[PDB]
DNA sequence: GCCATGGCTAGTA
DNA sequence: CTACTAGCCATGG
């Protein structure tokens, strides 16, 4: 399965997720049948054009945190796009962001 | 061939 | 609960 294919398959999927609900890199990685590949899922979400009509924000790590991203300081962007979804978000004095996973976790 | 680098994850302290 | 190691694997220099 050549890249671009995979790239599509993933996208088709993140359009599948419902408002408010969410998934992780781990999970989409296996959903499309390519489990060893979340790494390449962050990868796919990075490759997105910002004014995309895709729930790029509804995908976090398995720890149920927001990931770093660096070259988009406004990784923060991902948060508020989600409070615009009814999801309560906090942190630690580690000052990350976290959430009640098995609640909002997208169970298909 | 080499390395290093990511929006990762799971295991094990 | 954090904290660190190992694997993981595309992309680019």
């Amino acid at each position: 399965m050549r890249m671009d294919e995979f790239y599509t398959k993933v996208y088709d999927a993140v359009c599948e997720i419902p408002y408010g609900k969410v998934s992780t890199y781990g999970e989409i990685a296996r959903y499309v049948g390519m489990p060893s590949y979340a790494r390449q899922v962050g990868q796919a979400m990075k490759h997105l054009h910002p004014e995309t009509h895709v729930p790029w924000h509804r995908v976090i790590n398995s720890r149920g945190t927001i990931s770093k991203r660096d070259i988009s300081a406004g990784e923060q962007r991902q948060k508020d796009r989600l409070e615009e979804e009814g999801v309560e978000i906090y942190q630690t004095s580690l000052g990350e962001y976290k959430l009640n996973l098995p609640e909002y976790m997208w169970k298909p």
